């Protein structure tokens, strides 16, 4: 009895097409707060773990029998046995903190998985219950869920960072906040404009809170929850909904307004510490 | 739009068809904008060295004949000039070299963010070929002998970046062009790269065999003189002459090549007869340029310079109340130095134990746990498991209340030890597959023992000094204990298979009898159906009660036993 | 022929009754008596078919239900033209104002249902103003249909006191329809919603337990015999068992007094 | 309190795309019975209401998820709430005829909507028991399932006319039944040439009886039944099994033939006025 | 390795019987007088096809139990059971040749053929929800049920040492009558003492003396529908059976096929 | 009448195949010396037995179409065209009967049991998600599957007109290898260009050269639980045999079969 079953379905989701958010997010992070590559590297690794135990449980929590157009997980390997993988990775990833050499970076750790939890247990508890959050509810949650891993990355780099620069903590916070809210509202514009779990998006709430009495929307938005699915006509119907009530420009509204306070936040931080990053300024033309 | 601007550049006039021997019956032009492209060249030089050092080898700046960009790309459009020569300035400095790390990145970003501003569609293209270029120069061995010109010619078109400047030229038109086209011109495009390439070797030739008889640690060189030592072995200038010639046959060979699309659609295919004829002007600018270009003779730098100067957790803490509320049997707290830490340890083991039992239910689906109903039924499945994700969390921060830095890494092997163990029991209740006696019985020393083996070792580390030895002791009594546990919860449902688990008895009932095919399909059909009906289940148990293997497992419970 | 039509209405007009509309059915001939209580009669037996396949119920009265018999489809249009055939009843009884009486309990009636369906199908918990508000038309509704009806042909003096029959019919019809959500679970499967549910998720707005047992048992087609026992629980120490007997009572009450 | 749900899968049947066969009816009605352009209105509406609760209930009971390329209206808004919305549009059309001023307008909306339900019950007998109807059969259900809202609105139009015009009664009563016919074997062919839910049709019936040996079709007719539906292949085989009997080419003649009695009938008419 | 075929063609053997077929041998074996041996033959041959056909039933009409235990294809899978149903016929193919006579095979074949034609009308009538009338429900119970007696008897006299041969005629009808009381008395105490849509003696009468009952043939559809009927629309056929007199007309059927069985066994020891 | 119980027979029969059993007997003729009546007659023995195989291997397998156009089990259902292929075996015994020779029984009634041996192989493999070895694989298609091509050869060769003396055992080997390269033929051409969980020759070679690949074993109980692979799991499962190379190692089992296929045939043309 050695390994394997364990670490077969963390192998197949690492070995995967990847954009690179977060890892590029780190290294350019470290032009402000100038670590040695090991270290950055030990980050990139704790970073690369943890997104891919999130994805590993977000599929098995979707019904989503696909993932980057390859089979998931739980297609291959069972969803008993990809839930166990996923529970190891926490584990594995506990390993990696106390590596940091810092008694400070766990207090860290335990602290922010204590709010990735809640905000995905208030996720998971609208899609199950079908019930509609508030626009400060719902903004609230996806600070606490998709910004989560960049607010633990920042924070633990602040805390190896060689002394001095520890005042950039809040700045760097308040980015890592608007850039994971950024993140989820680029992701919900980009499904509907270019539901069948039932998730609710930034589009949809605004369209079930501008129109309180649209029996229509809230009739395919049941539908989808009993039968399981919106097949093609009636997801049409529902982004023509939308596109009634205003909501796909709403959004734009709010993507505009989030892009300039990172812009602001980006200058702030490059007048307070000196030369341009170019860095940061590179993955924000890719959005 | 796919007509090339002859407004943009001049035609240079010579004497002679050929140059220095070399590209007769082309055609050689210079911008008309030769202004931008030296600005571009001497940016890199002032951000090289601010963020990277300090640059002797000269670059693509030649004062006499022109810049590198201005004569090999002779149309590109005046607002892309600029960035175009960036380029070309990085690219020459990143091949000499191959606060560091960071000056390296920052001007990676800083000319990858005026390309993707400039032309999205077409700046995605570039970056593959550069891409393709960087790792295939690394992941190709530079001390590899190559036996033949062809063989040689193959890694040379890559080499040099004649594809990598291709892409280049099209951004610089403008041109995109579809997949399918790219396989018709790579025949056609293929000697083209060899000319340039070679060009290369004969003309830095020079310069490197300098380098060469200065740096004594050379393996095999990437050169045509120098591996053509080694198939007509000769004398290098006579060598220049071989090699002036050789290169010559491409210099037609390109030149005629066009014939080939020429005759197929180089007649209407105006898109493609444009791109094919403006990569036909491509080989005599490298030679113009390479001429008396500085990167090849330092003796001139000095002299060169001269000139060119002028909200809460409530739904998080939903399903750990619900399944620690519900009767328990405590067997672990009595298992379990001062009050509180055994109060701490007593909390730890109820945690983990109530993490254990919410997953353990879902993978059995069982709607029923001490007759009440399980929790997966009254707040999801979703939801128990990200609870159950949360609870090692809370647990590991109270590992930490019981200071000891030793506490840490038991809690962490232990755990691997548990999660080994049920991937291996998930394993084999999925895949069908018998394991063997041994197998089992490993298995359940660390899915089961686990717990108590976690809970004595921490409870050693904190036992104030005194007890020196009973750790061996204590913790195989503690294996053998959660054996015999499992071994008894195995007797037990039985005596007195609807999720295909594997038990003890059956282990033996299947193995005892190889040829038993009714027991093989009952289980099969619990497999394939979902559970058995209780017909099955009695039919199974007269199958296990005939091949004596309920008796089989007494053995075991009293020969356990004794050993506690 | 008719035999594929009448099916379904013979066949629930057969099952065991309670008969406690046409008890309440003002000096009125005989012949007029019996003819409001054959509109009553297959007014409800048009309201029981569509209800049974509005709530997948394989039984009625321990006999088969109509859609298990005939089929979904037939027993639909049997109760259509049901409802045809009472508009030809109430034609025969000739009295030219018990047509707008008729047609706009109807309306009342189909409102109320309406109602109930949607906040049945969408999982919304009504209030409780809504709730007994719905009730007083979706079961009322047919009660004050026949007392409108039986005063208008009845001769003279009955009519001055239409609005206190036609309060006391609400108001009974609450009653009954509170009394049936008591006697339910004091001695789900399809997730409807009642007094006793309602007043526990309303008092107590953070138990999850008994928002989840409900979800789970909304997407399971009903609940089974442990869950159900935990929603008694919950609901008998949330206090809304006895908070319906005070509702019972205060409605007797007004039966009293009115 | 309110309509919102009652009246919403109403009037989302009624923003869909339509034909305008039955209001073309009418209008083409009107020049032989000269009518207030008021009254026409009125039954121009009746006969909307009526098709749109007929089209919405013939749309859960035949298991049909789209309706004109468009989502059906019992998957927006539920089985039962449809029906709840259909069977209250019976009792919103009874008071619109009751706004035409007679009497005798109520027992034409009251016979004739008995003689519909009762071929729609025939018609769903045949359909859920796999039961084949007789020729004859089959046209005497299309007459009154199809027809009768024809024969609804014309006996309810010339009862309204302006004095004079009452003689034509009975040639327009067969020019609607015929008109009836005519839209349901027009339909059929179409269907065909160019089952899912195991329903009957004048091709399916001719092939059935022609045959009686014909085991291959009367087990693609009970696949379907019991399976739900009809794959392509199978759809495929169908239509070589009909095309062999010479089923088509019998559709095709009575659809001709009924279009000779159509004729024969406006001639007729247009004759007497 | 002749075990995954043989596997369920012993579990089927290993249930409790109720040796009819084997009753019916020795019973005409008075008459014929035959040696033992060849008793013990026919005995295996017919255990062997009951066997098969009881294996192929069970699939065909989803009973998950047989004799209370559970039945073969819940043991082994369809696959398998089919293809051992398959293969009983091939050893009775061999069975039968050990027997020693050439026609022997040509009655086995004939009486095969009459069989299957027999089972197949009984399929077709399952599935297709076609009710027969009494003449082609009693010409179907003839092949189906009587197929077994009708080739044992026929193998029987054609074995049995020469002389009595003129006997044939008489013990075939005996043969026929016998599988003729023996599936309707199956019918009655199948329904006194149709989860798979399965027409019965009594449901043919109620089918036909009321042309106008659409409540039986709803329930009947529903059964097709669901695959089953429950308890409570199990009672409504019943009541619904004996509201029309379709209970006692099956006794009386019972009573006249009982009769015939005693004058034709009368008149079979006239002539010994 | 026989409508219900020829009716999937025929349908089977109407249905387009390639002849390759007809094919191979023409072949065998030229060396054999039928008269034209015989061949007939084992051409029709050889379809009806062919037939039945495909209408039983279709239910076996849940394949809903054949040749793109809808099973014999989709129009007729799955219990008549199983009485039906239970006939057909019985018709071909009538069929062997008149071949005028005891001895064409013997060889019909073994070959059978061979057959039916191999399929029950073939069941329990596929229905338990065993992995057979290379060896038991190979034992197994040489009697499923060659066990038509031998029949065909022992009957043609006990039927031939005197001579061929030494010309049976040279042909059963040229009849096994003939069979053992339709299989593997079959696997190539399915695989390069799993939905009933069927192993084959690149997948046992997969299986057993990589003893630790989880990711296979994975799919293939997805497959095996859900019912059947979905597109991008099946270009796994092709990618996974690319890489460990199994497509090669068929072919060159295909060369090295046709080998001793050319072989076989120069040995018998030189002794004829």
């Amino acid at each position: 009895l050695g390994d394997e079953h364990l670490l077969g379905p963390a192998e197949y989701i690492s070995s995967l097409p990847s954009k690179g958010v977060r890892e590029a997010f780190i290294d350019g992070l470290n032009v402000w707060l100038v670590l040695p590559d090991h270290r950055v590297n030990q980050l990139k690794s704790i970073a690369q773990t943890l997104h891919n135990a999130s994805l590993m449980l977000d599929d098995i929590e979707d019904h989503s029998p696909l993932r980057r157009g390859r089979p998931s997980t739980h297609m291959i390997f069972g969803t008993e046995q990809t839930i166990n993988s996923a529970n190891f990775l926490l584990i594995d990833v506990m390993e990696k903190v106390r590596q940091l050499d810092d008694p400070r970076c766990m207090d860290i750790y335990l602290e922010e998985m204590r709010n990735l939890f809640i905000g995905q247990s208030f996720d998971l508890y609208w899609t199950r219950n079908g019930e509609c959050p508030s626009e400060e509810q719902y903004l609230d949650m996806i600070r606490q869920k998709t910004g989560g891993l960049f607010r633990l990355l920042t924070r633990m780099m602040v805390q190896i960072a060689p002394v001095q620069q520890k005042g950039l903590e809040t700045q760097l916070a308040s980015l890592s906040d608007v850039l994971g809210e950024f993140f989820q509202v680029r992701d919900d514009y980009k499904n509907l404009t270019e539901l069948d779990e039932c998730k609710f998006s930034y589009p949809l709430i605004h369209a079930l809170t501008s129109q309180p009495k649209n029996v229509q929307l809230r009739g395919i938005l049941q539908q989808s929850r009993s039968a399981g699915g919106l097949d093609v006509p009636l997801k049409e119907t529902v982004l023509s909904h939308l596109r009634q009530a205003g909501s796909i420009e709403y959004t734009e509204a709010k993507m505009g307004e989030l892009m300039e306070k990172i812009t602001d936040s980006v200058v702030s931080l490059e007048g307070e510490t000196g030369s341009p990053n170019w860095v940061v300024r590179l993955l924000i033309h890719r959005l």
